């Protein structure tokens, strides 16, 4: 059977994960199509009620990882042993069985929506909220899915789509379109000027990036332009079209048009993106009768409430919001986002999404509101958007997440804080570990950042290994170029990487913010080859006292902890013979500029104090004949290397490798043997060789001619 409830024990392939699991918990494992690996969980109670608690089991001595909500708007991690640890608000959570390890996935059905939450007694409690008094429930069979196996990554998307053939109301991260803006370097307005932000601002800031050779070709005007008015008071909504600040100084008839055309046509721009609230702005649509706007009060739900105390008594709480009517939302966003597709405008990001969970009293609910909230959304955003420009923004709750049919860019953490010092290593945890599951519906966004900045070559790094957008909000004339060389090219493309940057399977049930021992391995891959970037984030977490970011003491500055060429769990697929492979990879280090040989599973030590980093280009070694061996390692200035590689075939019959690189800069690969010539484009080019690490360099020196898109390098052993 593999996944049963016997006695009163959860047994997953004869281990016991949870026991006294009470009667009232009932387990499915029918479908649709039609047994299934794994076993749907409800529960049946005596009352109709909008709101119920009731326990799964008992958990203990089983080491698990939570992504849990902090705030009402996002997630992060908890890891623990005992089912007392489990914070509120778990909205996933992986266990492991010392081999075999276990998601737990809470769901949204009909009406309501599922959490997991610890208590004193080590029960995972399930808590099923409708966010509707009026809304109200007794049976439910399928509220959390349950399902095991071998390989943690693999148990995790064999699960969701499980969950996806049963919902029907989403679609898996790797079926969704994701936006042009990806593959290019953006900036972003919100830490620059804020709200003050004025078109003249936004020219200021694409002319000073593009003046130092890294030229963004998309660009985020963030809060500030829309037209919005009080009634310290909360502004709403007044209407659809820019505020004075982005008309033109001259002419008001033309608004928003105007940056449009100078950001595109004047500064090469591609993409242009604005922002907007779900709910219009964080203070709503002021009532009227043109999208039926009324006063709504977010309701409090006590989980949120009981991490997030601070919301009870923040501004949209007591102030509340002008909601849009369901009857009229789909207006109200295609009125907004026909005006802005009409002025040049690619897409939206769209932010204080989670707040629609609390507004759901008398209108069906958490679940029904932002289902219909998101339907119209994304209605508006294919009509008017078609390149799919929606990036979400404030939406780690599983009521969006699960209804998530269409949006294939997601911020990943709470905002970058350039001013708090304690946010800089929660930001790498959270945006790593959260990756881990809302990487399964969307590619994570890892935020803006800032180029000069103490911690600036920690967020650029990881950004440049998460698989996600990279975007500055450098104030205009603020930037290190350098530093930027190192993630944009000069036509403004970036190296990405092809999954979601993640934890390392070592590192999925070690809290490296908390533990004081673990260095955070992240992991991602090109076609090529893999990356590996390690991070001290030690010394800083969200407290469940304080219910808030705090440093806290660690005993050591300095942590040791090793890397190893199988810590890039997919390794395998950058082979070009991965039947044939032994394991072997050449390892770069990007920052001290070695390459190593490491064999399969030899382990190569790193040490790092807090807020330190490095960054591993990953290569499998391919063995042409006995002594001559060769892997690709990239552009070797540039923090994904990897990402550079766009073809490569070994011809061992001629002693001889072909490549299709893009960019330009130095270009290095493992070889364990001097080249006899480096062709690039028919012509032999000089190199240089390190006999003793095996390392070959040499220059690509302009992007490729054209159009043309592809550097083609012959490098004759
Ligand atoms: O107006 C700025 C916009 O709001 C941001 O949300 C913030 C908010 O400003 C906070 O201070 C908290 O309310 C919340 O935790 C936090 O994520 C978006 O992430 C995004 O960068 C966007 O520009």
């Amino acid at each position: 059977p593999a996944v049963r409830i016997s006695d009163g024990n959860l047994i997953i392939k004869n281990r016991t994960i949870l026991t006294g699991v009470p009667d009232n918990v009932i387990t499915t494992s029918a479908s649709e199509a039609g047994p299934v690996e794994g076993v749907f969980v409800g529960a049946v109670f005596n009352k109709e009620e909008s709101k119920h608690i009731v326990p799964i089991g008992t958990l203990r001595n089983s080491r698990f990882m939570s992504c849990f909500r902090f705030k009402l708007w996002w997630m992060a991690q908890r890891m623990g042993e005992m089912g007392r640890d489990i914070p509120y608000e778990t909205q996933f959570l992986l266990v492991e069985s010392n081999k075999v390890y276990t998601v737990f996935l809470p769901l949204i059905e009909g009406s309501f929506r599922s959490c997991l939450q610890g208590n004193v007694n080590d029960e995972v409690e399930l808590c099923l909220e409708s966010g509707d008094v009026d809304t109200k429930r007794s049976s439910f069979t399928h509220s959390l899915y349950i399902h095991a196996g071998t390989d943690p990554f693999q148990t995790i998307t064999d699960a969701i789509r499980t969950v996806k053939l049963h919902l029907n109301s989403f679609r898996q991260r790797h079926e969704k379109k994701l936006p042009g803006i990806v593959d290019y370097f953006g900036w972003c307005t919100w830490d620059a000027f804020y709200q003050e932000v004025t078109q003249e601002g936004v020219e200021a800031g694409l002319k000073s990036l593009a003046a130092g050779g890294t030229p963004p070709k998309f660009v985020i005007i963030d809060d500030g332009w829309q037209s919005v008015e009080r009634d310290s008071p909360i502004f709403r909504l007044t209407g659809i079209k820019e505020n004075e600040k982005f008309k033109k100084k001259d002419d008001p008839n033309v608004g928003i048009k105007n940056i449009v055309k100078i950001a595109k046509e004047k500064h090469g721009l591609r993409y242009v993106y604005v922002w907007h609230a779900i709910t219009g702005y964080w203070g709503g649509v002021r009532p009227g009768e043109e999208y039926g706007s009324v006063m709504k009060y977010p309701n409090m739900s006590k989980g949120v409430v009981e991490n997030d105390p601070t919301w009870k008594t923040d501004v949209m709480t007591l102030q509340g919001l002008g909601l849009v009517s369901p009857k009229k939302v789909y207006k109200f966003y295609n009125e907004l986002h026909s005006y802005l597709a009409d002025a040049g405008v690619d897409g939206v990001k769209v932010a204080v999404q989670c707040v629609l969970e609390t507004l759901g009293g008398g209108l069906g609910g958490r679940v029904e509101l932002t289902r219909q909230f998101h339907q119209a959304l994304d209605s508006s955003v294919a009509k008017n958007f078609p390149d799919n420009g929606c990036i979400a923004c404030m939406s780690h709750n599983t009521d969006a997440l699960y209804c998530s049919k269409q949006a294939a860019v997601i911020r990943a953490s709470d905002d970058f804080y350039p001013r708090d010092p304690v946010s800089h290593t929660i930001h790498i945890a959270s945006v790593a570990y959260n990756s881990v599951f809302l990487g399964e519906f969307m590619q994570p966004d890892w935020d803006m950042f800032h180029s000069v900045h103490p911690a600036a070559e920690y967020h650029a790094s990881a950004r440049a290994i998460s698989g996600g957008p990279l975007y500055v909000s450098d104030s205009p004339g603020k930037h290190n170029f350098e530093l930027l060389r190192k993630l944009v090219l000069p036509d403004g493309s970036i190296l990405r990487a092809r999954l979601p940057g993640r934890p390392t399977r070592d590192c999925l049930f070690a809290d490296p913010a908390r533990d004081g021992v673990s260095l955070l391995k992240i992991w991602n891959m090109n076609k090529y080859t893999g990356v590996l970037g390690v991070y001290n984030c030690q010394g800083a977490a969200w407290s469940s006292t304080e219910r808030k970011n705090i440093f806290h003491q660690t005993k050591t500055d300095s942590l040791t902890g090793s890397i190893r060429g199988r810590d890039v769990h997919s390794i395998s697929e950058a082979s070009t013979d991965p039947t044939t492979w032994n394991g072997d990879c050449a390892v770069y280090s990007q920052s001290r500029g070695e390459l190593i040989v490491m064999p399969y599973n030899v382990s190569l030590p790193v040490s790092l104090k807090i807020r330190e980093h490095e960054i591993f280009t990953v290569s499998p070694i391919s063995h042409l004949v006995d002594g001559v061996s060769f892997a690709p390692i990239g552009l070797v200035n540039m923090y994904n290397s990897g990402g550079a590689i766009e073809g490569l075939r070994y011809e061992a019959e001629k002693m001889k490798v072909v490549m299709e690189v893009k960019g330009c800069g130095k270009f290095g690969s493992y070889s364990s043997v001097k080249p006899k010539r480096c062709v690039v484009e028919s012509n032999e080019i000089a190199f240089e060789y390190d006999s003793s690490s095996g390392l070959v360099t040499f220059e690509l020196d302009k992007m490729p001619i054209e159009n043309k898109r592809f550097h083609l390098i012959q490098v004759e052993l």
